[PDB]
């Protein structure tokens, strides 16, 4: 039988190419998607055109909230519902806004930075747990954790905590064959409110050839993570990054 | 005129020593807690028989929740009610406790693990910066963090997101002179809960004198960072641990 | 024409898989070896016998001295005179034995612990790159540099530079198009001098699965690194540990 | 009986800072020196000066060679000569220069760089430690090592050994009560070399005030760890970089 996947925010950009890849890799995938409905419906469609019934949506609002454990308990859920098993977990979907120090109530902003980027994989990995081979958890993570964007606390304590995460559930989940890895892009597709000069700018930045990282080189490193070829891989983060981390000021 | 410093869960253990060292290096202190009104109200005393009117005691629950933000600039307010300035912010406070992946629910453990331990740090940061000399946080971190209390993924998350939070910070209030710093505890006043036989397989850990640190050994650290020998010091992490993070398994 | 790789120590264990694994996938192999003539030579036949001219053997001493620069640049030189290019480098050769800091003198100990795991690693990374497609480097390094064997000083050193030849190189290389990551292993093949019930306490230590990696598991990660879906990591070290270096003491 | 300290380079700029603020202290001081003969004089005579008989000077190469461990071993002697006592060792003399990957040789540079920053250390470290109250050893790091100069592979090697040996030694001198720790400036005291302009460019990329660090402010953070306030620090390494670190490229 194949083996089933659920992408968090997979409508969609890196989310979308991880998808892709793990259902072309054989894998039967839950497209988990926010507003994303359209983008959604149509992977979907794409994906169940290439081999019937291999493919569902899923729609979820990630934000904390005391709802949140029962959210993400029924996406889990659906995979089994769909696909009698979940197989991988691929923590993809997150919120990147500034929140300075110095539009949203910063209550909403807390809410949304530390749940879709924390809390929610969070309570993900507890459900994806208890509901249970080659189990894994993949966390989209952040190369420039140690040197974020400026005026992104919220965001980079988020992603700080994805990093706790990864290692404690790494840990924790050891004893049952769950493995638990990072993936940690440094700049990959841009995002869509970024200009066009400051694009040009983080490219320049990149050394391996002053360019981003397509959303399939991203995919690339999650697929590695979820083979057979990473069974004694597990609390590992790769940065994905061309080495833009290892850029001084 | 004397500085002025909030320190929160100051009435017991380490905030209780550091809170004393602030006020025997001259400053005024707000003494922050939640249920130790006892403790609270004694510890002022002491201070205030030793100078007039130079503490103060503020209550507030830290747990993640819609009401946080308003109570973390209260706390903020506490200080420049009784002392006219805010120059040192101590975030101190915290839930400690497992949660484990496989009689609170998930959602009041997020909340008051990732509450106390970060959220609530980054509405004090938010408030003590907005109502602004040596100005400087410091962040009570873990030492331990990258190799964490099993079944303890949301005390993890949430000192992870504590780092984040002290580098960010740094690097954003830097231009308005506040530094942010850590200090990173291995092994000090050993929880209440554990028991004491617990308690000497711990201190036979620790490399540097097979015993755990004195809540005094913790506020020296914190007393270096807040002082005139600190000045250039910001985004930096002191372990304060003995060796004992160095210790393999 | 099929790629080139250089792998240093490859006569036995971790070396001798990462080679087999290479030679499978399809390069031309040169393996290095310092004392181990007949199982390089043997290794080498049995390539051979797999597929004609696709193995040679090169015989050097890695210890630091002012002859290594020569050592270094000869074992590059075996590739280009055997297989007209070289397209992976392989640092896999190590000393490791204990030195305490309170029979080997001290700077034979420095020569050789520094020297195998560092200097060469350094001379090599230069000697490859003057004379030169997916180009890439793998250093193998450990995931245990932070929590290290007592009284093992040197061997440390030695790792930590490698990590930082790792990133130095990473970053300079880069332009070139010669990626430079790492492997890191926790406990694999169990050093030979270790006694078995010594064997034993480590592989119990390991959460996942209770067992040391199998040198093909470390291989599979030089195999990735090496492979078109690294072709944006550039800088990472990734362990494989099996959550090793999350264990606490 | 005052203490006494050697510090390595400590004729000028941010070793003379370190040996004349442990002269302050109470500490009598050897002053280690290589070339600047003049100016080691110049500050012994200073010292001496102001307190009899508690300064003297200390000639010797630290590059790699395999006499480096008898040099290592006289530095050491020569405290106990003059002062009948060791008390604190800081490692800050350092060799600084480009090492591209693509009139000294490549044997010298390494000699003169790992010798420097690394081996000298680890051989001083291991002659203090047998020679043998508040004894601790401080080593002088570098808190951009994971973002370095362009083409200074050597020099960022020897940096990240001296990590490892900071750490290693911290864990294996710890049962004798010697504390093992580190200083991380990011730009002080800038290179003679430099030209004002490229010195500016690097003012303007550190957050807090723009500006490199003094001499005595590196110097600060070496009193705190070799003082009774850092009795239970070891293994920890206290950047003073005024947040250039967390700066992205
Ligand atoms: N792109 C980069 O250069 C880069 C760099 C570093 C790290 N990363 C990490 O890589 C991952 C993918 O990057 P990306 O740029 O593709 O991500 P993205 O486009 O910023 O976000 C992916 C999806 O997150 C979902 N999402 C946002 N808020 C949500 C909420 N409240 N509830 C549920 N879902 C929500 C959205 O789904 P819908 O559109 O359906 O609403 C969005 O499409 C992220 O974790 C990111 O942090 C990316
Ligand atoms: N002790 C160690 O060995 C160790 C090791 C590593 C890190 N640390 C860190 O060092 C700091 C001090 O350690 P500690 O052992 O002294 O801390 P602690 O006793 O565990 O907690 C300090 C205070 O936190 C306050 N607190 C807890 N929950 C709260 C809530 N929901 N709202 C508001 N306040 C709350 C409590 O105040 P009330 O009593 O008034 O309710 C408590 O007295 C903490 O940040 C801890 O994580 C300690
Ligand atoms: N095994 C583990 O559990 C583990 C754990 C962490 C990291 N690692 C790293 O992974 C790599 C492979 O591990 P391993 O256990 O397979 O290594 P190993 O058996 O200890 O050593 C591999 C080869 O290094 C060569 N070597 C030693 N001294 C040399 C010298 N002076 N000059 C030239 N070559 C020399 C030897 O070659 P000859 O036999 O031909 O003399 C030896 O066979 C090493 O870099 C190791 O540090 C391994
Ligand atoms: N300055 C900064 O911005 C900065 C930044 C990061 C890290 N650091 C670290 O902080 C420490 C002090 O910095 P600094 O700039 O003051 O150092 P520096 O001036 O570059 O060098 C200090 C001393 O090192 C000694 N030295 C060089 N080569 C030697 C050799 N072969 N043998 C013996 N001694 C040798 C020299 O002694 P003589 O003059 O007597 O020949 C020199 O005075 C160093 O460890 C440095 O790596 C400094
Ligand atoms: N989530 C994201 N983190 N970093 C990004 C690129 C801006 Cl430089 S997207
Ligand atoms: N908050 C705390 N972290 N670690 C502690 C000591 C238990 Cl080993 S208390
Ligand atoms: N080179 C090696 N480093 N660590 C090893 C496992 C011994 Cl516990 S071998
Ligand atoms: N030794 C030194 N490392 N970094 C320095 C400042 C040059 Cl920007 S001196």
């Amino acid at each position: 039988e194949a083996p089933a996947a659920v992408v968090t925010g997979a409508a969609k950009r890196i989310g979308r190419a991880i998808a892709v890849k793990l259902h072309q890799t054989g894998y039967r995938v839950v497209i988990h998607y926010h507003n994303s409905a359209e983008a959604a419906v149509s992977l979907a469609d794409e994906l169940n055109k290439e081999r019937s019934n291999t493919a569902v949506v899923c729609q979820a609002d990630l934000t904390n909230s005391n709802v949140l454990p029962a959210s993400c308990e029924e996406i889990i859920n659906s995979c089994f519902r769909a696909f009698g098993r979940c197989d991988v977990l691929v923590n993809n979907a997150s919120a990147f806004y500034p929140t300075p120090l110095v539009g949203k109530t910063v209550e909403t902003q807390v809410a949304e930075l530390i749940g879709t980027n924390a809390i929610a994989p969070f309570l993900l990995t507890m459900s994806f747990a208890q509901r249970q081979s080659n189990l894994s958890i993949v966390n989209l993570c952040d190369a420039m954790v140690d040197q974020p964007c400026m005026a992104f606390s919220l965001y980079n304590m988020g992603k700080h905590a994805l990093v706790g995460l990864t290692q404690s559930a790494a840990l924790e989940l050891a004893p049952y064959g769950i493995r638990v890895n990072g993936v940690a892009p440094g700049v990959s597709l841009l995002p869509v409110a970024m200009g066009e000069e400051e694009k040009d700018k983080w490219r320049r930045k990149v050394p391996l050839g002053r360019r981003e990282a397509s959303a399939e080189q991203i995919a690339d490193a999650v697929i590695f993570l979820v083979s057979g070829s990473a069974q004694y891989i597990t609390g590992s983060i790769i940065k994905v990054d061309g080495g833009l981390s290892l850029v001084h000021a």
